[PDB]
């Protein structure tokens, strides 16, 4: 008798809601988020229902952070095609990525671990805390230190490394504590990104022409540079202005290898690769099998370093 | 080592939730508050309980503010500045999701498995409320009155169904309030759509007639396009984002003539009768009597 | 056969006359539906013949409406947005011309080949006086105001000199009333450009100062910017295109202190004698007194 | 003694109001209208004078019609050149082509027939019908089932064609019916353009890389990929935001490769030649002359389909 | 010879000195004319001189405003549009450094050569001033307040101290004046950045609080922003150059909250203590008592 | 006992100040300014150290001039690099530029020269009067005679060569009057300027494809050729657009061609070669020796003409 019948969710209207965000997943990709599940599971062996869910999850994370960075970022081109906002609208895609944050949540749930939960915001809420500061800075013109910019870092590549793995710990019969380990990993493929997006035609293809200028993100390198001479403001300045013009993404690219500071990166990449290798090793000289996979996906993330 | 962990310091937390810490310094209406001291009144939380419950609705409440006033491209709010106009864009979205999980890390303080499953269930709904409200603003689809209810459904159905869930979550009473508690989410919906075109507590507020800058398609501009479709100017003022108040005028002026106004004020009678008829139907067995959410459901139709 | 031909359906062609359907249901003047029946007092046209004069002119009327407003880029018509800003210049453009050709297909229907070749003309002489209207808008060089009337006879002879030229041709009298009708038209057109900047009639209507934020070269600008040279404020004043109203606020000035609205007013004194002396011209020569266009003539000189 | 004498037009006023006009004819260009003019005359044998006279209305019909779909549609290139209005602005050009549908009228009337009127204005008025219900469309972002395109088409190229083979029937003494054929041909004509835009180094030259994507129509192929998996609206959401970035019409150009879109648009061309091919015959299996000229501008129309 | 060199005509500095002459037709304080006047009391330069001197002021007065406008961006200007609203930047630009050189052709006229010493070095600190002041703008950066007094000093130091300077260069008495009108200069400076937030003959001649829209850390904008840094909402705004007056109005109740308005009012006061000292304190030495000095210190604190 | 007690100017602030002004010197560039100097001193043999402060004066002068130029212009590139602006802001880097206009000021006071300050004013002066015509015509749209744009280039030349060498006549023994010839060696520079602008893959790399039309310029050849038929107003409409696309800016390039305005120009900087070539040799004979040095520079400043 009712004026208001109550009615079910149609697959059909999944479909719009999961439009970008299938739209995201059709791009080909690098998938290194998976080499790095495969690998630590070397050792944790998390069985193989579990660990279907955890990377069906990782899955969805992952494509939803883009959603949201690309917004954000105000990014032009994503793995080389449109980003999905510019072809949905930042509304829809914004809505879209936070859907699949919640529908991530209900998968977690399914490994009915009560832990699971707990270790979900906890990497969840450490992540909005790295782009939480990142977008301060960015947004006051104020650079942070080298420090500074790490600790963010470990927030940031603790929703997706350290979520995963954490997750796989969870599940696992075994109790040795990998997260310092894969942190150090996040680390070590931040700056790496951070590195390439200056100086790779294979990054230049991808997210543009030096894209973090574009953005005004106080990226490792523009960090170091900045501060190198800091009597010097063309630099600061440059992203300051946000240009999407090439000649002056050219002019700060030169700026930045006459401070040097592509050998910075490079030598303090090396430094952090030196502290992975022992920190396996570490884990090695403790009851662990020797792990190919993870020397291995470390050479690849430095590849161009 | 290199790198030496550092630990989240206070003066951080205060830099995310920068936008946040704004929109509540910003007084509201807390109609919510009185909604859930009513419902309590049948219910019967402990003060304890019920504490934790409402630090996460008013969570949940400005985050998605936060979060909406972008998606819509607000200019206002409660009449001053959306906190996005202050930090950016970027500093609120990121903001307001944070709290998501904030609001979460407080649900799991009830330590009731059962919540968990609740908010997961809320929040899912309050996207596919958003979803299918974003999508035929941007497709120009008109969606309809059925159609536009279902919606509602879900987006009142992230705030009200939360905090009435979790509510019925930690009290042992057999009784479903969560239909009465959707219905009343939605002639709240339907009262406020009317009165962003027809309040000048509104329209000193959100702005003039905000509803036709945003290209929403509400319920009163659903009745109205919808009962002529031979004329296609009410839609394409929405294709246009008229900032311009002569061009919210004239439609507010068409919207008249199509006696928009006086369907929606009944489809809200109609709905209270419904709503006071299934609060009698729970207190016929066994509840006693509420006065109190009888008052909710008429000063939330005060004006109409 | 894989195309069937299909008929021109009546909600198609409510779509081409949007715009235009829509410009018609705002209130205006209608000082040349008077304008038409005082000169029917000497023409004497059957109704059954007026009529399709009167279609023609009212259609052809707001196709211009239409498409000046997008030339202009006006922001208000009759108090009321232009049609452009809820269908967008693309499709009032459209509608627009399209009258233009439903305007000739109702020509026909007086079955007068006569008036084939004055809506041709008549059309062509108004395409010539926007033609260097907005030639000079846009080069700005600004006229001399001998060219400047040049270019105002031919705009007010594709709406004026048509309608009259359409009852002359199915009218046997042998007079020619088109030198008075344009005399008519031109005073019509300066008025209209006085009270652009005087009236709160004007101002409450096409926005404060119109002419200014559209860039015209009007009678009393042009006045103004040649009574001293040295001075390029007026000029400068016109090439950026100010919606700001501290701006036109202060042109309005400059132009008082150049006597601009004293002279403006002085030529339409001078011009509505030469209309009353032509009108006793034509009365002289066998044609009953004419009330009504006297009043025609001091109604469309009311101000000033 | 008058205050106004009134002054004549000088030719130095018409060089102003044909500026527009005038600069687009002298851009080198297909002059495929004046074939098809050609080639029905083979049958009609309009005498030269009259002939004359309907070339040059078509002439002008045609370069005025072009000052005012480059202003609704935006178009930023014609024939490989800057638009008109790109030069004048869109109020100069789009007065100058409004003024020159008069001069053609005017122009008209010098073949003194008395159904030279009622057959211009059937026409014109059929042509702002055609992009009448392409806008309405294009702006209220639905898009038209195939029939629907079809007889908008019907209109459309009832404001060239049609104006011009009627006219020309209207001076010959014979009476065939040549227009279902000669609308045939239009719509060809016009699947085959929109065809062309996506897909032709000729034509990402002349007018732009997709042009029609930037400018939102729906045409031929883009209407049956959009309706092919109407789940996806990818598509349809890239018309929405009527992009210039040419990532994202590669994007929509590819989308609609994997409808198959380009197949159907090139099969259905075949099957509306073979109509044409087929009327053809009929006209002539009926007194008229094998015509060479028409066979070999309907293959020259599909030459790259 | 191909090339016949031509004479700088009478109309074309017409056009070089068209937004300045434009600038100078609008009324204004001539706060300056009366701080020369005062001190002329001291100082007792002769008319033939000091008139030079003055013109030297006025033009070079009007030739910052010239360029101050652009360079902030603003909107109006003594109630009237920014000159180069009406120009173009191009144009006012370039007309305010003509003068810039025009003045110094004036101070040679002097025929002093200690005063081209003064103007150069009146000039050069006038650019440190603004030169740091646009840094801070752009940096977002907010200079501590000793930061902002100095750069002050260098500001009010191309004009006070420029005119006084050159006053005591062409009169013989050796005692100092440049401290006092200094300090003269910095409580005008903090004056005019309280009363743009705070005075409605500001607002009505500049607009609403138009060192937000600026981007200007200002006086009192400083100890707000300085006084709480865990609130980043003032200096948030200032990024943001906020032309709504919803934020404007938000802003300069954060600022009352902050009792930036009171601190304000009381820096003010102890200058103007130490200006009246350091009065009598040249008063002491030899010096006849002025009355008007005094008048001008209170006239330029009439508000606060 | 004083509030506020009065500070030093830091070398860190004078850092800040010239930030746009330094940053343009970094960028590599032409010093034919240096020639000019060098070539003229052969004659005035002015002492080593007032030739040295003469040099660092224009040097300044010379570089502040292209902060303002490059404001009011809103040029794009500047010796290939980002101009300025397009790093500092417009304000940041039109107060360094205004800034520098008074250090050179400082600097001339060092000469201690009577007339070194009147041959300052008098030589700035006469620039801003050249930039004040120049813009009052691109602002209005009116386009100058011939005449009156070379009068213009007279006083704009003025501020630099005429400065220059006033300057060093002031400081040498001879008087030798230099100025009617450097003002003509001006005029030749910036004609061939223009025309370089318009035609050289020299150009296109180092301001932009045809930079002058962005930016409205009336330059020589454009006049010309707005002039040599003004029935057509293509050429001029194009100027008020001031457009960045490049079609518009070949369209445009292509018309000046078909005027002949191109030759035009050559054949007046011939004739311009050749009176400069008759004074210089005016002058060696009444008593001034060979001089080498300013025969190169002509013939170096006209070598793509």
């Amino acid at each position: 008798d009712s004026y208001y019948q109550r009615s079910d969710w149609t697959a059909d209207e999944e479909q719009i809601l999961l439009g970008p965000f299938d739209y995201l997943e059709s791009l080909p990709g690098k998938n290194m988020r998976s080499q790095l599940i495969q690998s630590f599971n070397t050792w944790l062996k998390v069985p193989t229902e579990s660990l279907d869910v955890i990377i069906k999850v990782i899955s969805m994370l992952h494509t939803a952070y883009l959603l949201i960075d690309d917004i954000q970022d105000q990014s032009i081109l994503r793995r080389g095609q449109p980003v999905a906002h510019s072809i949905f609208g930042t509304a829809q895609a914004m809505n879209s990525g936070n859907y699949v944050y919640f529908l991530a949540l209900r998968e977690v749930q399914k490994l009915q671990n009560p832990k699971a939960i707990s270790i979900y915001v906890d990497s969840l809420i450490d992540l909005h805390r790295g782009q939480g500061m990142e977008l301060f800075w960015r947004d006051s013109l104020m650079c942070p230190t080298e420090e500074q910019y790490l600790d963010m870092v470990a927030n940031k590549t603790g929703g997706l490394f350290c979520l995963a793995i954490q997750l796989m710990q969870a599940e696992a019969t075994i109790q040795v504590d990998f997260i310092p380990l894969v942190r150090l990993l996040g680390i070590i493929f931040q700056i790496c990104d951070d590195y390439l997006n200056l100086k790779s035609t294979a990054y230049t293809d991808n997210k543009g022409l030096c894209e973090d200028l574009t953005e005004g993100k106080f990226s490792f390198p523009i960090i170091h540079s900045i501060r190198s001479n800091p009597g010097n403001r063309q630099l600061i300045n440059i992203l300051k202005q946000k240009p999407r013009e090439d000649d002056i993404k050219r002019y700060a690219l030169s700026y930045m290898e006459s401070t040097n500071s592509f050998e910075y990166t490079r030598g303090v990449v090396r430094k952090l690769k030196t502290e992975a290798i022992d920190t396996i090793q570490g884990l090695e000289k403790h009851g662990l099998e020797e792990n190919i996979g993870i020397r291995k996906i470390l050479a690849r993330m430095s590849l161009e370093l």
